[PDB]
Order: C-alpha cells, then sequence, then structure tokens
C-alpha cells in the first residue's frame, strides 16, 4: 500500500507551504507525471521513532476509506528519512471568507455546515480519532461553486474544552465542545469567549461562562440557542454526542430560520478577526 521512492522529488514538484507543523508540512505539490495538484503531508519518520509502526497501521486503515465531508488520503510514499500523505487538494475557499463574501446568509446556512461537520467528527470518532484541534481554519470548502460541501482539511485556546483546560481526563466529547464553539461563531460572527488576561479567559472557558448578547443574538432561533447550549455544556456526560447533536431540531428538523444574518455577522466577522 506504501509507493517507495528515493527521493520525494521524483514524484512531486512542492510550491507553497499550505500548513506547517514543530516537524510535520502540508505543502501544494504537483505531480510531476500528471500535472495534478495535491496537498502533500512532509512527516519526519524520526519524529514518529516509538510510534512508526502504529501509526503507519492506522494510516493504512484510513487510506481505504472517503468521506464526503474530509480530504481524502490519496496515496502515502515512503522516502528514507519520510513519509508523505498525498491528499486530496481543496480549491473552495476558507470557512469565513465565503460568508464574508456571500451576499446572503441565513440559519439554514449554518446548519448545513454544522451537519456536515457533526457526519465528519462522528465518522472520526467511530475510528477512534479524536480531532482534538477542530477550528473554522480546519475546514475548506470542497470547490467555488454555490453548493460546494465544507470538508476537514487536516487531521491527526478559546475552541478547548473546559475539563482539558483543567488538566482532566478527557475523550470524544471534546470535538463535540469544539462544534458548539464554531456554531456560535457562524451564528454571530464573534469567539464566545475573550479577555485581555488569561486568568480571565481561561476561568471563563473552566466555568462555561458564556452569553447570546443582544443585538447580535435577538434575530437567532431559540432552536439554535437551544442546540450550541447542548453542545457548549461544561459537563461532558451531559454534553451532547454529535450524534445526539446530529438528532437535534436545528440540524434534523426545521427550526432553523430563513432570516439574512449576513450584515451582522460579516460585520463581526470583519471586526473580530484579522
Ligand atoms: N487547499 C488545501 N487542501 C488540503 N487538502 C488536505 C490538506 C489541505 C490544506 C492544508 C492547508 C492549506 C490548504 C490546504
Amino acid at each position: 500500500w506504501k509507493k517507495q521512492a528515493e527521493d520525494i522529488k521524483k514524484i512531486f514538484e512542492f510550491k507553497e507551504t499550505l500548513g506547517t507543523g514543530a516537524f510535520s508540512e502540508v505543502v501544494l505539490a504537483e505531480e510531476k507525471a500528471t500535472g495534478k495538484l495535491f496537498a502533500v503531508k512532509c512527516i519526519p519518520k524520526k519524529a514518529l521513532k516509538g510510534k512508526e509502526s502504529s501509526i503507519e497501521n492506522e494510516i493504512a486503515v484510513l487510506r481505504k476509506i472517503k468521506h464526503e465531508n474530509i480530504v481524502a488520503l490519496e496515496d502515502i510514499y515512503e522516502s528514507p528519512n519520510h513519509l508523505y500523505l498525498v491528499m486530496q487538494l481543496v480549491s473552495g475557499g476558507e470557512l469565513f471568507d465565503r460568508i464574508v463574501e456571500k451576499g446572503f446568509y441565513t440559519e439554514k446556512d449554518a446548519s448545513t455546515l454544522i451537519r456536515q461537520v457533526l457526519d465528519a467528527v462522528y465518522y472520526l470518532h467511530r475510528m477512534g480519532i479524536v480531532h482534538r484541534d477542530l477550528k473554522p481554519e480546519n475546514l475548506l470548502y470542497y470547490s467555488q461553486d454555490e453548493e460546494s460541501k465544507i470538508m476537514i482539511s487536516d487531521f491527526g485556546p478559546g475552541y478547548v474544552a473546559p475539563e482539558v483546560l483543567a488538566q482532566k481526563p478527557y475523550s470524544k466529547a471534546v470535538d463535540c465542545w469544539s462544534i458548539g464553539v464554531i456554531a456560535y461563531i457562524l451564528l454571530c460572527g464573534y469567539p464566545p469567549f475573550y479577555d485581555e488576561n488569561d486568568s480571565k479567559l481561561f476561568e471563563q472557558i473552566l466555568k462555561a461562562e458564556y452569553e447570546f448578547d443582544s443585538p447580535y443574538w435577538d434575530d437567532i432561533s431559540d432552536s439554535a440557542k437551544d442546540f450550541i447550549r447542548n453542545l457548549m455544556e461544561k459537563d461532558p456526560n451531559k454534553r451532547y454526542t454529535c450524534e445526539q447533536a446530529a438528532r437535534h431540531p436545528w440540524i434534523a428538523g426545521d427550526t432553523a430560520l430563513n432570516k439574512n444574518i449576513h450584515e451582522s455577522v460579516s460585520a463581526q466577522i470583519r471586526k473580530n478577526f484579522a
């Protein structure tokens, strides 16, 4: 299942970096033999010592499975000192860019986005993967198309579950928390937790102290607010799972509203982000 290469540059031409890490980089790559473009995660095997066999095991499982809302693992190359995960390149744009660019945006749009995330994350959970890093930057649109699906582009402070911050043992529930936070931002354009002093901010998250403040939340449905409250629940045992969230009427039913909330959400995204 793994292809072997003396040197990865015999296969690909590496252009821009798409993403970095202490010991991992995702690069835009052209397959020299075909012209086709991919996102290639470059991993030093030295960074895997003590886990190489087990990581390779897991990658071998995931290579055979494509989820609609997760970038596909197209191929694995192994060179003498590196592993290369050849991934589907996504061209559709970043999540917030499209929302600010759209001229029309409703709760039903936000609900459609979260439903996709729930589906992807449920699958990852079944496979034994806790993402731990779900945030808007890891969500990319497949195409520039109007009807484009959203995709998780990559998997292994303000988005992290209280039980983590409290240095406590944690589970797949941490992802359901993050999804709640993303849904919060999708409905108002600002993060639910933020402060100057990290001591304030850490405590706000620990205590799950947030509000649906006016005027931003005034035209948002009770159903959406309830949805978010069930995911941004301090107690991971009471917190909705992905499966429970996907059954909530705001997702599964018809309670998501049809009101154009673009003007306020986009103004807040512009003002709250770089
Ligand atoms: N356009 C992109 N496609 C990608 N497919 C898999 C990862 C990834 C990626 C990672 C960082 C930045 C951009 C992209």
